[PDB]
């Protein structure tokens, strides 16, 4: 195929993933995989195949 | 196929993901996967074939 | 196929997923899989053939 | 006195003194004296005393 | 006195003194005196005592 | 007295004396005396005393 992109911009102004925790007692943060950010973001076949992207967080705290 | 995107702007501001919490005991923020942000963002094809992408979160606390 | 997307804007703001939590206990916050925002936001073909995007959250807290 | 002019405006425009004249013999164009133009245009005490201001075309042509 | 002028603007367009003349004979233009033009456009006292601005056109063609 | 001008632009634009002509004989054209011109333009005092400002055009053709 062809996949054409294009952007003709002025002043962009472009925030991804923000996260904000405050007064709390455990902080787990996990953040990416295929995470993609910009004024022209362009994402193509990120998987392809048996492949994977697994952004997982297995908090257990078994007490 | 063809994929044509053409865009001709001024003055974008994008945010995307944004998580916000306050006063809380446990605090988990799993974030990613396929996540595209931005003033031209295009995403195509994410997944082909028997690929997968999981962005999953396992809270247990077994107690 | 032939998919055209042309975007002509001017002064365009997005924001895409926002989450807010206040005075609260337990805190479980999984976003993403195919998240896409901006100005000119385009997903074409996400999932092909036996593929998955699974953004699950198994909290159990099984006391 | 007190002349207070505040204006808060967004995307103005603003044309004056415009004249057009096509297929014609004797042109004359006489313009001025107090002019005053734009978006926030004050014109404050423009004569004082015996002063003058005589923006005058004497056409003539005394065949 | 007190002349207080405050002007917050954005994009703004701003045309003085525009002549046009096409398929004449004889073209006379006498622009000034005190032409004051801008997007934030501010003229006082002018004129003080015995003074004069005379922007004037003594066309003749005496024949 | 006091004068107080605060201007907070953005992306002014500003065209002054503007003069077009054609197809003709004669072209005669005075420009000034007291042209001010500027995305902030101020004039103040432009005559004090007995002076005097004549943008005049003295077209005579006294055949």
């Amino acid at each position: 195929g062809v996949l054409y992109v294009g952007s003709k911009t002025k002043e962009g102004v472009v925030h991804g993933v923000a996260t904000v925790a405050e007064k709390t007692k455990e902080q787990v943060t996990n953040v990416g995989g295929a995470v993609v950010t910009g004024v022209t973001a362009v994402a193509q076949k990120t998987v392809e195949g048996a492949g994977s992207i697994a952004a997982a967080t297995g908090f257990v705290k078994k007490d």
